[PDB]
């Protein structure tokens, strides 16, 4: 279980689940005056247009 957190390219950095969680994401949006991405730990959450990528086989947030 390993997964890195790049929140908005900025830095990537490395902080894997634990605690009963073992579930990457990788979501992100841009809308007016409301552009966010995250991928850190998740999987439920998705609609139509945005961007969301659930993974889980170690190291899947490339």
């Amino acid at each position: 279980l390993e997964c890195h957190n790049q929140q908005s390219s900025q830095t990537p950095t490395t902080t894997g689940c634990s605690g009963g969680e073992t579930n990457c994401y990788k979501k992100r949006w841009r809308d007016h005056r409301g552009y966010r991405t995250e991928r850190g730990c998740g999987c439920p959450s998705v609609k139509n247009g945005i961007e969301i990528n659930c993974c889980t086989t170690d190291r899947c947030n490339n």
